[PDB]
């Protein structure tokens, strides 16, 4: 037992909707800033969620998590089928010329799979609407830390008093992190 230095969790106060941009950006700030060592994590409170569509309409809004579900959706020119698992979303089959059948499997918000001639598409979002306007770090806090924490771009504070970051308990982050799962 030798860097016992613990870190703690933090909650950091950051723009509505764009929660997922802050997450990226605080992780750039982080490179450029030297301050990688500091943070174990960064999370963003919110369901991830695979958002299929065809021809730019919404037809399934699902929960990335679960089971293994295939889902087939009516395009411009035939059927796309995806298949959601563990975690990941992948196409199964699409028209003839579609490229995307090939894709690699994607997992991350912002990452999305669009079959180009069928126009269908499966996108990863995130749904907030138990935590809007949070993400969550495990961290050494710091001065260096703070100040870069509030010269990101999305990103507006941790939530403090009198200046002071204030830490959340392992239960307390399980807690919301239980909130967003159940």
């Amino acid at each position: 037992q030798v860097q016992e230095l613990e870190k703690k969790w933090y909650a950091l106060q950051v723009e509505p909707g764009k929660e997922n941009e802050a997450k990226e950006n605080l992780l750039k700030v982080l490179e450029l800033e030297g301050l990688k060592d500091l943070v174990d994590e960064v999370i963003v409170p919110a369901e991830e969620k695979v958002v299929i569509r065809a021809q730019g309409k919404e037809k399934y809004r699902l929960s990335l998590k679960g089971n293994a579900r295939d889902i087939s959706v009516l395009g411009k020119k035939g059927v796309t089928t995806f298949r959601i698992e563990n975690g990941e979303v992948k196409v199964v089959e699409s028209v003839e010329g579609d490229t995307c059948v090939n894709a690699p499997p994607i997992s991350k918000p912002g990452q999305k799979i669009t079959c180009k001639e069928n126009k269908t598409e499966a996108k990863i979002v995130l749904d907030n609407k138990i935590f809007p306007g949070y993400i969550l770090i495990k961290a050494h806090m710091n001065d260096k830390l703070l100040m870069a924490i509030e010269k990101t771009p999305h990103v507006f504070r941790p939530v403090m008093v009198g200046g002071k970051p204030v830490p959340l308990k392992e239960e307390e982050v399980q807690n919301i992190l239980n909130q967003i799962k159940r």
